[PDB]
């Protein structure tokens, strides 16, 4: 395992640049020589893929993004296309990848295991959505969640102001665990989330429910995995007319320079990811599992929501 | 269980809110009447002591602090003052006290329980030191730890500028995790910890040997269990004379706003540890250990560093 490169491939995430870091420190530690491919998926088939030293790291631990960039090829798809990328690692004499991002580029690396003998993959779970298994949190989660926090946590200081409720359009894609733990976090009335049967009925009579009881606004707080804001708030106005207001917190969630949590998560993964190549492992996505550093297979990672942490926040609400 | 009591006790950490916000909830969703003692253990002393209905924990989950107020009561070790305190809780005919707060507040949940039959006490860890057993993570910790990245995050703007070592002291009184979580995520390149031999002549050759390599300049990132920045700075100075200055966080890192990780392990612990009384338990404090929400006799508890971490911090630096 003398030659690994890394990407970074789906939507970045903050905390990837720490992975990205981790994983050129310790194979650089282990006088393993690493090569950034930019662009994700793309830059393994246009072939920018390039040699990085020590430097090529320095002042990215607290950054947002990722540095190396990131661009979808569906064409990575084609048995063929793929060839192409094999080849361009093989031309350097590359032996590991590092794949770090979601499930789409979960596939990418269990295909390049799977068609170079030669080539180990391992990929590190990067996107703020949690929605990877093989982990318990996903490097990107815990800054996105804050990031929704601080949002929230100032759209109620003008809600408080006006009496007004707000329905607010929390990222997640398929994933309510953004929606969920943001809205425990903020006192949120309402969660909205696809894991969970969504009763626009009950969530107006609820509402009502608090107006009598002299509660005067609420906040609302959506899963785009459920439905979008705007589409809330037209079915509630079916049951009840509040004066209300819709935001969508939108790409800010994917920014920020990451939380400790991300950071030293990240840096773990990154670490593990390189260990995990020197001892000879390929087509396992790595994460934290109760509280300790693991690998999984792709299989099983292919083949998590809190039904009581959601209970918890309704009870609180 | 029909009535229950609510402190806080040692120093106060972001989260001590939400998590009387949920024991607060919990009970009145419960049908259980709730009294805040104010002033910790002094509170319990001078009888200060309200009931608390819904709206007293109203626009607290996001506030750092605790609304309880904390106040130290050293005569409470006097068992002959102890009988006051819980005098001043049957007087009210109250059954359970949730106690928030470090080992000191939990000993003296210990000694309630002992010494009156009628009332069951289950504590919850909150200080920023994550110095309690019990629990993997303290309320308070997460949020002190992203206080401290912010700051050495600023820090490392102006260092950069002037090519000038920072010696930063971190609080933790005599646990290291502090230190450790925020040095690696901030890249420091030497952590002083209390867990781990100090090796002062060590860390001057170590930074010695980045001068000659072209770093101009680094962190030190100093738990106070360890040593005060000022002695480090000191000590480091009969090796070497680099151009360098301390800085103590301070109190700082006691405030703010708590992080969702903060929040949602607050609520967590909050809610368990009324369902915890209602089950007939006593002497126990509740904690979240390998991701699982976990309750341990105090016993246990008063009968966790990471030196995997700190190896992977160092070889990252
Ligand atoms: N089934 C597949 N087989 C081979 N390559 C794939 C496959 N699915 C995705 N890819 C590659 O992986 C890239 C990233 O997948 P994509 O669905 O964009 O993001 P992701 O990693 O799942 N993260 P997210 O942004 O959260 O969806 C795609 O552009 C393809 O290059
Ligand atoms: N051994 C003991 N027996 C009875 N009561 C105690 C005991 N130790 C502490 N207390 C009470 O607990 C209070 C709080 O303890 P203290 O040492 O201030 O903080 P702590 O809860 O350990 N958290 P920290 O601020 O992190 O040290 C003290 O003022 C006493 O009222
Ligand atoms: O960045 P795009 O292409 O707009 O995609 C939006 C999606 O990406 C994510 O931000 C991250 O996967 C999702 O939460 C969201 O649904
Ligand atoms: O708040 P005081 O009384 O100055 O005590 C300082 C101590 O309290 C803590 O902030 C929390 O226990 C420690 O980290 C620190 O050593
Ligand atoms: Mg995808
Ligand atoms: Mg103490």
């Amino acid at each position: 395992m003398k030659k690994i490169a890394v990407l970074t491939s789906g939507g970045d995430s903050p905390g990837m640049n720490a992975a990205v870091r981790a994983v050129v420190r310790t194979a650089i530690y282990n006088e393993i020589e690493v090569y950034g491919v930019y662009h994700g998926y793309q830059g393994l088939l246009n072939d920018d893929i390039h040699k990085l030293e020590l430097g090529s790291v320095g002042d990215t631990i607290q950054r947002g993004g990722t540095f190396l960039y990131s661009a979808r090829c569906p064409e990575f798809k084609e048995q063929e296309v793929r060839k192409v990328a094999i080849e361009n690692l093989r031309k350097r004499g590359i032996e590991g990848l590092v794949v770090i991002g979601g499930d789409g580029s979960y596939r990418g690396a269990q295909r390049i295991s799977e068609e170079c003998k030669e080539i180990q993959t391992i990929g590190i779970p990067g996107t703020i959505d949690n929605d990877i298994n093989g982990t318990d949190f996903t490097i990107g989660f815990d800054t996105a969640l804050n990031t929704i926090i601080g949002l929230v946590d100032k759209i109620r200081d003008t809600a408080s102001s006006h009496a007004r409720t707000f329905i607010i359009e929390a990222m997640g894609r398929d994933c309510g665990d953004l929606a969920l733990w943001a809205g425990l976090s903020v006192g949120a009335e309402t969660i909205v989330v696809p894991e969970v049967k969504t009763d626009i009925k009950e969530i107006a009579d609820k509402i009502e429910q608090g107006i009598k009881r002299g509660k005067k606004h609420s906040i609302v707080l959506v899963a785009e995995g459920c439905m979008t804001a705007q589409d809330c708030q037209k079915e509630l106005s079916q049951y009840i007319n509040v004066d209300n207001r819709v935001s969508v917190l939108g790409h800010v969630q994917r920014g920020g320079s990451p939380t400790g949590a991300d950071r030293v998560l990240a840096s773990r993964l990154g670490g593990y990811a390189v260990d995990l190549l020197m001892q000879g492992e390929t087509a396992k996505g790595v994460g934290i599992k109760n509280n300790k550093i693991v690998a999984t297979s792709f299989d099983e990672i292919f083949d998590k929501f809190d039904y009581s942490l959601y209970e918890l926040a309704n009870k609180l609400s």
